């Protein structure tokens, strides 16, 4: 009788937004942290289980921040250890729009 | 008959919805920002803008994976509003000079 | 005496989030931000004249945009002036989810 769903969405942004922050050299982890998320299934990431994972994750981020990269890369196999297949017009009006961005830098 | 601060709070709140969902891509959301704020000096305040990001603000919530539909159709209409006015010397030194800075951290 | 600490907070996350909006093709520049504010000094952060300056920055900033980096720039120097200068784990595995992420390609 678990549903944690959107604290584990408001906690995930919680971890992500240390991340931007903190792995600003290296674009390619944040997208990375954000795919292991959405490849993951969605009864684990509504579980309770995962909320006490991004929990004694982000303390600690917070308690010693200079191990960042170690709870990232737990979380992505963490996040890897849950998983599924995915996938019209959302897809196409997202694509449109973030080639329009690029075309502008 | 002046709608402009009633229409702020309402693409806040659709700003704010798009900056917790499409965090995902960064780019997006100051982009929609942008194109709010290059955007035309009156029209942002009218009730036709009114309407526009209520029905958007609707259907965003109405049916919420379509989503980036809704964001282009607000970027649209921002962008179909505009003028103008594109360099500062002193700027842009500032600019490169930190972002080159920035690059020797690395 | 006194003490700003979380007005100092609200005023630099004030700045670093218009900072997001305005300078968007270097994602680079927040982060570099918000970190000369971490490095910076313990008690400067508290301090009133880091509240005064930051109101002067962001009221520069919201009066003249199109001088946004001049600001940026000159936030970065008083934060860097103020600074600490404070992980053999995180070696491994930043360099193993690096890898990990560039053989996922």
């Amino acid at each position: 009788k678990k549903c944690y769903k959107l604290e584990n969405e408001k906690l995930f942004e919680e971890f992500l937004e240390l991340c931007k922050m903190q792995t600003a050299d290296h674009p390619e982890v944040v997208p990375f942290l954000y795919n292991r998320q959405q490849r993951a299934h969605s009864l684990f990431l509504a579980s309770a289980e995962f909320c006490n994972i991004l929990s004694r994750v982000l303390s600690r981020a917070r308690s010693r921040p200079a191990k960042l990269y170690v709870y990232i890369n737990e979380l992505c196999t963490v996040l890897k250890a849950h998983s599924a297949k995915k996938k019209p017009e959302n897809r196409i009006a997202k694509k449109m729009l973030l080639e329009e961005i690029k075309a502008n830098l």
